[PDB]
């Protein structure tokens, strides 16, 4: 149908914005600690800590076979990206550091997003 078509032209048009909004968050990661998934064989306990891991790879995987339906879906992942490395590691860490200023950073590039989600429908 022509409306199926409609529908997917608009999931399209939100997988470019949060591929432009992706990179505006991972540029707010220097060090890349969060480009990777946390690698089991290094930290072999960690699906005994954190239940759902997250990290930029997976999350860019996951948008280009266009599977964010919303920019809820996408901030849900960007929040376990922070949200995780803030339980796992200490306050005192470089991990736990990086996540807040990150979080912090994003807060200002995701504002606008929503508010561009919303403007061009």
């Amino acid at each position: 149908s022509m409306e199926q078509v409609a529908m997917e032209l608009r999931l399209t048009e939100l997988t470019r914005l949060l591929r432009s909004v992706l990179d505006q968050l991972q540029d707010k990661d220097p060090a890349r600690i969060f480009a990777q998934p946390v690698s089991l064989k290094e930290v072999p306990d960690y699906l005994d800590h954190i239940k759902h891991p997250m990290d930029f790879a997976t999350m860019r995987k996951r948008l280009e076979a266009q599977g964010y339906k919303n920019l809820h879906e996408f901030e849900e992942d960007f929040d376990l990206i922070i949200d995780n490395c803030m339980k796992y590691n200490a306050r005192d860490t470089v991990f736990y550091r990086a996540a807040v200023r990150l979080r912090d950073q994003g807060g200002v590039v995701l504002r606008q997003a929503r508010r561009e989600v919303d403007s061009i429908g």
